[PDB]
Order: structure tokens, then sequence, then C-alpha cells
């Protein structure tokens, strides 16, 4: 009972830090932290190997709070176990510049593994964390040298399990046999609209059995013994595990078992009452020294990390090439990259050119993982050399995501968050729409996921409007911290991949054609590193045709038609708005000199082009089911129309 | 043995019309139509009640080809049953201007119910088709008077069942008990990447049994007797049913059971071999007259619809007032609406004002269905007077979608496609990312779904950057056939609802604040009907501040601040770019006079604003976890910054 009272005292410390931080914020989510405090205690005190002195210890267990809104459950337990998150920060919950924002932000807060809040993201991203551990183990572990051994734990809510992304990621996690992925579902029967049976009465655990997961239940979150056994059962199981954990939202309070406990402060009366009923004499933010001493993990984590650093030293003597590769990949250091593009002798789609860049890049990047959402032949994403990942071939660097763009987004982000890997995945640009939240989350975390988007335009032909992008380019360019690179040709494509791989600040979208487009010169194309450049200049420019991707070739043809009539325009290739806007003002004015009229050409939405052009040849309607180039021409992409657009400015 | 031969011969007409249409186009998807010919035969010939002569018959059975790549399956059987789809349109498969586009397009081919091609969308929209049939049947059917009674049939591929959206919608269909939804799954063990066990080994029917669906297998699609059984088992059952129908892709060709049969024409060799292995003598696009007269459905069609018209006259006699409302609703005629907004006395959030407009609007609109993806308390989407739809209360006008924004999108599209309902659903603007493909699909189809989006900016405060939109406005505005209306205040908000309810051509997104903003003059706010308008003019203006939603109030504060320094600017309110652009040039140039410098203010990305302003006060970064107004102010939305930006032009 001194063990039980210290457990109870410690669990309540978690409960009241959350209650009071929400109370003093007058904003946040107290209900779920109150019910799940016992699971937070058990993971951070007993189950997880982690180190509060070094959150980036590569061999730590990873905890993902997919149920983001319960941020204070995570802040309380980080604080209590000795992570560098002072009490003053928990008193600054949801305040400007605090390390305790409303939802967990990876990079903002020590020990936060994934930016959560958008439901389905945490639990889906966690599939990549665990795929990354499995594969890295397969690559590096040897007899008597186990340098990769950690689990991926997740706390998810009713919301997480309703989002279709979580089901897609569960299908793949089970298909892949990720034995070391352990998800806790807070089964507390309450959602924002009230009781879950308003909207959610499926047999959740039967669904997860069908995906090939183990399911377990724990009838009371407060029964630590029942949590301990379930966890041991999950680790013995070769399958990913879903542990349904029954809890009371607002546990211990007069808002217990109510949706009123979910998303607003308890109120002074209800905080007081919770204190009565849980036997908590301590005032706001005060926790006794007993609990600090019991919860301190600074020493157990020094011991754990030190034990791992020492196994690395034995690894480094027994296998020094393997050791230098792991250390290089864990630090995210790229090896030297080719300076010379592949050799192209004829017209080729930028998809096929992208395939050729990957044939050159993959054999020198064992970290580079690739895949597609069931478009491998159409996307050119399986490099020469790569084999399929499966349970039977855990060394395969090529991922068959199936028709699951969103969870592919989430799993790429997780593969890229883990350490050891750089991951890219493919689909048609139109189907970026199915993964938007995973794209935004990568830009928010600053995770450099590479999203490959082929079939960039109406030029794709007969598949027609449901497949032909229009708004997509401008919709992705408006997103903060996403480079959007639309190479004009096979050569630009090679430089686009160098830009993507070297860019670590956030994601890159590479935008590629289905149809064949001519070659530029490799020396001219290199200009892509500046995001925009003068491709074909002239004596005393009367104007500029500015263009992206396939439309640069339209522009060059319009340059000729105009030159024949004594009008002289230069052609600028703007493969990336973002990399161009990062250039010195002096370089941007050399390229697009003020006072010169400019026409933009791009087979997408006009909205945005006025930033650079006076007139745009663009597409502000949906496409059509017809062959290329007919579809392209009849929808107004001819060199005659670009020419006429330029003549209307002079 | 000679009905067995008319079946085989009809089934093969479907097969060969598809094969030859793909082979002549030299583009498209022959495999699935080959495998699934038998089911298309059975549905159009025997099972479905439909009228080739009136595809708009309100009480027809609805068929949704979710696996829209198999378009030649639908085009073949529509032709053979005497829909207005000539042999010449089959010969123009995927050619410019044809009635046979690569993927099925609602409103472009007689008898096509839903624009499909983006996998997940068909099977998901079908839940809205069924919910509409079920609700309208409950609202209008009377003892002796069955005026609503049809089934919603769906054909879905592997791809449809891997997409998270199809899971969300199956969860909701099972929860609602949509007895008359029947889904056939082409369980053909092939996908584009190769065998389905590359990425898809879940027990699909166990998952659907966990959603509370009935599941059935047909071991062979050619066994029409098996198919007849399954479909009768489905209709007897009160659950939605999924019928796994095993088929060989490329049935009868040397490309049978190969991914090579999926998405390319067979070629001559395999076309020629396939006529042999199935013994099909008739040359390309020749069907024997024996098959046209067997399959001709006009007679049976006319009789089914005459029966229903008779039941309607009987209904008009027995229930005059109900009949009048039903006819008005099926035709999508609006009844008269209030022309003056609710009365407002205090600063209020446009989410709350939206709530107050719906309290006013809904009692006059029995066709109006409301809902939220588990944010009913935060979206103000439950009108006073609405009750929860459930299996037990089918007359409820309010839909709890749970955390299923994507499936909500699809289901609102289904509701609004079916006839008799106008359906809207709410979530936070940031979560439009989860439902994008269904927003896009509304815009492609011209289906006037109304998407309610609250928490439109960093102004929402503490919930932080994962909840705060940035890119979303311009990302939506870029999409063709989408009105994006960001009303400035309580009064603008009422006129936005009028615009959205009166817009029939396509979807509308209403964008609302969490935080309260002041009231404008009721009579001024009427300007919203023109997209943009002068809110506060001045004498001989030296410039314009143009703004949308909340930032209108920021622009008036900056107007006043500029007057204090002897600088006069006019404030324009641009609640909708698309309604402004639709105004005559002369009105546009009245509102924004050429030559006058223009500073724009919007708490979202800059990209696009160059279309109207010379400077923009915008947000081109993610948000922060902090309270309003502080978070709004420190991220640069103050009257001092807007004024500063104007004076940097003057
Ligand atoms: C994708 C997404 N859609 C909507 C929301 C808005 N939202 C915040 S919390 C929540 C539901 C939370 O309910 P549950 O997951 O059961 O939480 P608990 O009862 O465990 O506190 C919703 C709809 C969100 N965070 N993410
Ligand atoms: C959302 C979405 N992602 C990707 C595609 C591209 N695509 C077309 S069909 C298909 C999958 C083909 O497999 P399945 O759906 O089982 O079709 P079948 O082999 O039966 O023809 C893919 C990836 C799509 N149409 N929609
Ligand atoms: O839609 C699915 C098809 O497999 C895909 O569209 C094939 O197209 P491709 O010839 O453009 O690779
Ligand atoms: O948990 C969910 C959100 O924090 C909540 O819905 C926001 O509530 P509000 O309506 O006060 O913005
Ligand atoms: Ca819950
Ligand atoms: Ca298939």
């Amino acid at each position: 009972k001194e063990t039980r009272d210290l457990e109870t005292l410690s669990v309540n410390a978690i409960r009241f830090l959350a209650i009071d931080a929400v109370e003093k914020a007058r904003s946040g989510h107290p209900g779920m932290p109150m019910g799940m405090a016992p699971l937070a205690y058990l993971l951070f005190r007993e189950v997880m190997r982690h180190n509060p002195l070094d959150p980036d210890w590569p061999d730590r267990d990873r905890f993902v709070l997919s149920a983001g809104h319960g941020s204070m459950l995570l802040y309380a337990v980080l604080h209590l176990t000795g992570y560098d998150l002072p009490l003053e920060e928990l008193k600054s919950f949801r305040q400007w510049g605090s390390k305790t924002p409303g939802h967990p932000e990876r990079g903002h807060t020590p020990g936060v593994e994934v930016t959560t809040g958008p439901l389905g993201q945490g639990i889906s991203t966690a599939v990549g964390l665990a795929l990354a551990e499995r594969k890295l183990a397969a690559e590096f572990n040897r007899p008597g040298h186990v340098v990769v051994d950690h689990y991926t734990y997740v706390l998810a809510s009713d919301g997480d399990l309703m989002e279709g992304v979580s089901g897609e990621a569960a299908s793949l996690a089970g298909h892949w046999g990720l034995s070391k992925l352990i998800v806790f579902w807070d089964d507390n029967r309450i959602s924002i609209d009230g009781p879950t049976d308003l909207a959610f009465t499926e047999d959740v655990l039967a669904r997860y059995r069908a995906y090939g997961w183990q399911t377990l239940r724990v009838e009371d979150v407060n029964d630590l013994e029942a949590l301990r056994k379930a966890i041991k059962l999950a680790k013995l199981d070769e399958r990913p595990t879903l542990i349904a954990v029954r809890s009371h939202i607002g546990f211990g309070s007069p808002k217990q078992d109510s949706a009123k406990a979910h998303g607003e402060p308890l109120g002074p009366e209800a905080v007081e009452a919770t204190r009565r009923n849980l036997g908590w004499p301590y005032p706001p933010f005060v926790v006794p020294e007993e609990v600090y001493r019991h919860m301190d993990m600074r020493e157990k984590g020094r011991a754990w990390q030190e034990a791992w650093e020492k196994a690395l030293e034995a690894y480094a003597r027994a296998y020094p090439d393997l050791h230098q590769e792991l250390m290089r990949r864990l630090r995210g250091e790229l090896p030297p990259l080719p300076e010379e593009p592949p050799s192209f002798d004829k017209p080729i789609a930028t998809r096929a050119a992208s395939g050729r860049a990957l044939n050159l890049l993959a054999p020198r990047l064992p970290e580079l993982l690739g895949g597609s959402a069931d478009l491998t032949p159409s996307n050119n994403t399986k490099a020469e050399g790569m084999e399929d990942f499966s349970r039977a071939n855990p060394l395969g660097r090529y991922l068959h995501f199936g028709v699951r763009e969103h969870a592919m987004g989430a799993i790429l982000n997780g593969l890229n968050l883990h350490g050891g890997y750089r991951a890219y995945g493919g689909t048609f640009l139109v189907f970026s729409d199915y993964m938007r939240p995973a794209i935004r989350l990568a830009a928010l975390m600053g995770v450099p996921t590479v999203f490959v988007f082929t079939h960039d335009s109406i030029a794709l032909g007969e598949d027609g409007p449901t497949h032909q992008p229009v708004e997509h380019l401008m919709s992705l360019r408006a997103m903060p911290n996403l480079f959007v690179i639309r190479p004009a040709d096979a050569y630009e494509t090679f430089y686009a991949w160098l830009v993507a791989l070297r860019r670590k600040e956030g994601p890159t979208a590479l935008v590629l054609t289905r149809q064949a487009v001519p070659l530029l010169s490799p020396e001219k194309a290199r200009g892509l590193l500046r995001g925009g450049y003068v491709l074909e200049d002239v004596e005393e420019p009367q104007g500029v045709l500015v263009a992206t991707g396939s439309e640069v070739h339209l522009a060059l043809r319009a340059q000729a038609l105009l030159r024949e009539k004594g009008v002289r325009v230069r052609v600028v290739s703007l493969p990336s708005f973002e990399l161009f806007a990062a250039q010195p003002e002096a370089y941007r004015k050399e390229v697009l000199p003020p006072g010169l009229p400019v026409v933009a050409v791009e087979a997408g939405a006009s909205l945005g082009w006025e930033r650079y052009a006076h007139k745009v040849v663009a597409l502000d309607r949906f496409g059509a089911s017809a062959p290329y180039p007919e579809v392209y021409e009849r929808l107004g992409f001819t060199p005659e129309r670009v020419a006429e657009a330029f003549l209307s400015l002079v």
C-alpha cells in the first residue's frame, strides 16, 4: 500500500497538473488526461526505456499521443520524469511561446515524438516509426550485436479510430506484421457530440482482428496489474496489438462520464470536488517531493543510453563499416551526391526521367526508401536495385502502400521521423487530395518527406477530369514549408531530386508528366537550383514568357513564333516558386526585370500567377476525357495562344 | 439451354463491346468489365427497376460504378438496354466531346448516377443515396401509399475497399442500418501493382461484419443463379450487405488473372484469342439483334414508371399537401425564404450568427439536412427544431457523422444528388483537407453541397497551428465550381446562406470565425450578394483596403487610424472572389478603381491576392497556441501594421 499509495499519489500528480494547467489556461482538455493518467504513469515510469536527458536517444521507445487534445497528460508526465520542461511551462499551457502548446508540437517540446491534434495522424504516423525500427533492425542487427530494439506505443481516442487514415494504416501494419507496435484505445464511450453510440457502434476490436492485429481489453485503466499483463502479452505476439482500455473521461469529478469533461476547464467548483473525491490536499501545480523522487528517470535513462552507447562501441569493433553507416544515417548526414545528371538522348516523360534519377541515386543511398499507392508502373518510383519490403523480406526498400494515399503520407512521415531513413512515395498529383493532412503535418513538423506526383496535367489524356489536376499546384504552393518543384525536362528533374534530398527544413512535392516532353541542355537546367532562371535569353528583351514544367516547351515554341514577327521575349523556367523567392532580390530582378511585360504559361489554376505575370495562359475549368495532345490544344495550350497573349501587352 | 444461350450471348455482348471500345480508343480498362459482365447483365436485365426512356425517374433503383475505371462495363449495358447511348458513342470511347469519357461523369451520359474514378467515392456517395431514399420514404410514405421504394446498388473494386473513405462510410451505413444498400466487390485478387497480397491481405468481410453489414460470397460471377440468391438474401436482411463476387480479371483472354489486363488495351493477338476461347464470331461493335431485343428495357421501363406515376396521382388525391411538397422537393424548387436577417445586438462569432440564420431558415425548409463530423457544439449546425437522425428516428434532420469528414463529404454529395434533400455538414476549415476529394467531386458534378467551415483563422486561439488554417482559403478558391464565402459579420453571414441555398450549379464553402467580431450595418452587409462592395467610402480616396471575413473589422480600424493622420482610404468587403468576378467589369472597377493603390488583409496565405492588391497583410507561416486577440496581434494583424503597409505605398 506504500507502493500503491506512491502509484496513486504519482497518478494523481499527473491528474492535477493537467486539471490545474487547463484551469489556469481557461482552455484545454482535462477529461481524457484525468482518465488516462494511469497509462501515462505506467509507460513513462515502468514500461518504456527512454532518457529525459536525451530525448533523441535513437534506441528509445517512442510514445505517440495520437489523441493530441490530451496534451497535458504528456506535459505532466514529461515534467514529472525529469525531461527539460519546467513547472513554469505547465503554468504557461496554451500561452504564446510556451513549450506546452494546446496540441503536441514535435521540435517545440522535448520528448514530443509527433505533432498530433488532427485525429488519425498520430496512430497512422506511428506505423512508420515501427516500420523504421523493424527495417533498421533487419539492416544492422547481427549475432550478439542488437543495436536496434525499441517499441512504438500510441494512445488513441474514438476519433482516431473513426478517421479512415487509421484503418488504412492498420491494414498495412497488420499486412506487414509490425509485432512492436502497441496501441492503447481510450474506450470511454464519450465524443464531442455526446455518447459515441450517436455515431460509432461498430465492433472496433473485430475490425482490428480482420486487419491481422492482436486485440486485448483492460476493463479498468486504474488496474496497473491488468495494463502490465496486456503489454507483456502484446510483446510476445508477432502481430501489432490494439489494447482497448475502458476509462471514465473526467475520472474522479462531477463531469465524469460526460462530453462536458472533453474540451473546457473543469471550473473552480468541479476542481474543488475532484480534490475532495481523489484525496488530493496539494494546491495548484504543487506536487510532493516523494513523487518527484519516484518519477525521476534521469538516472535510469543515463544507464539505458550508456548501455546502448557501449553496445555501439562493441558493434564498431566487430563491424566498423556497418557502424559508420548507422552513425551517418542516424545523424541524417547525406553521402556525397552525383553532380552529373543521367544521359538522355530522346524525349521522355518527367516521370520516366525521375525513375532514371532514382536509378542513379538509390545505389549510393541505402537510407532511400521508395513506394507508391498502387501506381508503381505509372509513377516510376521503384529504383533499379530496390526489392519489395514484406515480413519475409524486411530488407526490401520498396513499399507497396496499396490504394491508401493518406496512410502512405502518414507512414512516409513516420519513416522520416524515426532516424535512419529518407522515404518518398508516389501517386497521381490529383490524389494529393487524399493525403493533404499528412502533407500539412510534414510541413508542420519540418519532416522532409518527398511526395512524388505524376500525371501533373490535362496532358495525361483520356483518364479525363476526375484525374486531371487544375487547382493542385496553387493549392500546394499556398501551404507553408512545402517546396513544389515542377521540372521542365529530364535534366531539371535530376536537379529537382538533388533539391529535394538536400532540403531538410520540410517536405518537397516533385511534380512530373505522364506524357513525353523534349530535353533541355543539362547546363541550362542546372538553373533549377535557383528555382527560376533565364532558359533562352535574347538581345534587349521586349518581355518574358515565364513557364513551369511541360509549359516551358510551349513557351519556347511561342518565343520562336514571336521572333519570326520581330518581337523578342526571353523564356524563364520557374520550376519552384519557393526556391526562387528565397533568392536574393538582385538575382530575381535579373531574371524578371521590372518594367518588362510578362506572360505566365502553366496548365493549372491562374490564381497566384499575378505575383509574376500581367497575363496568364492557365486553366480555370476541369479537364476532359480525350487523347494528348488534342486535349491540351483544344483547352488552349498552343504556342499561337501564348504568342497572342504576349502581343496583347504591346 | 436457349435462355442459357441468350444469357451467355448477352453477357458476351457486354464483354466484347468493352474489349473493342478499349481496343479502338487504344486506352482504358478492359479487364474488370470482362470479369464483371455477368453482374451488369443481371442488374440491368432482371434485378434493377429502371427506365432507359427516363433516367431521371425519381423511384428508379440507383447503380454506382465505384470502380469507375471499368466505364465500358456501364457504357455497354446502358447501350444494350436502350438508354440514349448510340453504338457511335461506344466507338468514341475517351475521344473529345463523346458521351463515353474514360471515367463515368454524372450529367454527361444518360443513366450515370455519380462521377466516379477517384476510388472510394462511388461506394461512399451510395451511403448518401441510401440515407436519402430511407429518410424520404419515412417522411412521405403512407398506409396504402408507397411513393419511395428503391435500392442503391454499388460495384466496388479492391481499391475502393483499401481507401479509408469507404471504411468511414461503411461504419456509418452499418450504424444507420441502411437495409437497401447492396455492394458487389470484385474480389479478383489483382491490383495495378500486381497480386493484391503485395499490399492487401486483410479479411475484408470480417471488417464489414464488424461494421454491422451482412456479408455473402459468390464463388463464381458466371453463376447468375448464385448472384440471384445473394441479391435476394441482401433484400431480406435489415443490414447493408457486401457480396464478395470472385471473378477473373481479363476473363477469357491470355491476360486473364494478370495486372496487364487492368489498364491497357488487350492488343490484336489477345483480342483475337479472346473471340476464340469464348467463341464470339461477330466483328468489332456488332451485337446480334437477338441480344438487343432480349436486353431492351424500354417496355418494362415505361411500365414500372407508369405504375409509380399512377401511385403518385392516388397519393395527390389522398394526401394533397404532402404530394405538393414532394413534387416541389424532387424538382429542387426552393419555397419562399426570409429576406431580412436575424436581429443581432452584440459582437458575435459568424459560427453563432450562422446558427441564428439556420434557426430562421430551417423551419421554412423541410428538405434541409444538417450535420457535423463530431463538432456539433463548435459548428452551430444543429438548427433549433432539428432532431438526431438514427435507425430508431428516421425523420431526424440532423446527422452526427462522427470524426469522418471525408465520408461526410461523400454522404452529403449522395444526399444532394438523390433528390428531395438539401444537405450541409460542418467541420473546422483546417479539416477540409480530410474531405478534399469529395469537395472536388461536388464541384465536378455541379452538386450544390454546402460545406460549413468554422475556426477559419489563427483567431481561433489556443488549439494552435494544427487547427489554424493558412493555405485553405486560396487552396479552395483555386478549385473550379466552388463558391468560397467568408462573411465579415452576423449580417454578411445571413446573406451567405441565401447565396449558398440559391446557388444550384455547384458546391459552396461557408467560412466562419470561432471568435466574436463586431456587427456591421444590416443594409451595408447586403453588399455580400455582389461578392465584393464598398463597406465604408471616403471623399476623394487616396487608396483602398480590401478584406474578407474577420479582417474587414481590422481594415475599418486601420481606415480610422489612417484618417487620424490625414490619409483617406475606402474599405471594400470581398466575402467571395467568385461572386465578385461574376459581376460586370464596370461594377468591379467602381469597387476597386484602377490607379488607386490597394492593400489586402486576410489571416491566410498571400498567394492569389496580387489579383486585387499591390501589398497584402497575410500569414505565410503556420500559427501558434495562444489566446485571441494576442495570437492574432503578435502574428501581425493589427491596425498599426495594416496602416504601416498602406503608408509604404501612399
Ligand atoms: C481529423 C480531425 N477532425 C476533427 C477534429 C476535431 N476534434 C477535436 S477532439 C474531437 C473528438 C475527440 O473525441 P475522442 O477522440 O473520443 O476524445 P476523448 O473523449 O478521448 O477526449 C474532434 C472531432 C480533430 N481534432 N481532428
Ligand atoms: C483514389 C485513387 N487512387 C488511385 C487510383 C488509380 N487507380 C485506378 S484503378 C486502381 C486500382 C486497381 O485495382 P482494383 O481497384 O482492384 O481494380 P481491378 O484490378 O479490379 O480493375 C488504381 C490504383 C484511383 N483511380 N483512385
Ligand atoms: O487508372 C489506373 C491506370 O492503371 C493508370 O491510369 C495507368 O496509366 P499510365 O499509362 O498513365 O501509366
Ligand atoms: O477538442 C476539440 C476542440 O478543442 C473544441 O471543439 C473547440 O471548442 P470551441 O467550440 O470552444 O472552439
Ligand atoms: Ca472518446
Ligand atoms: Ca482488383
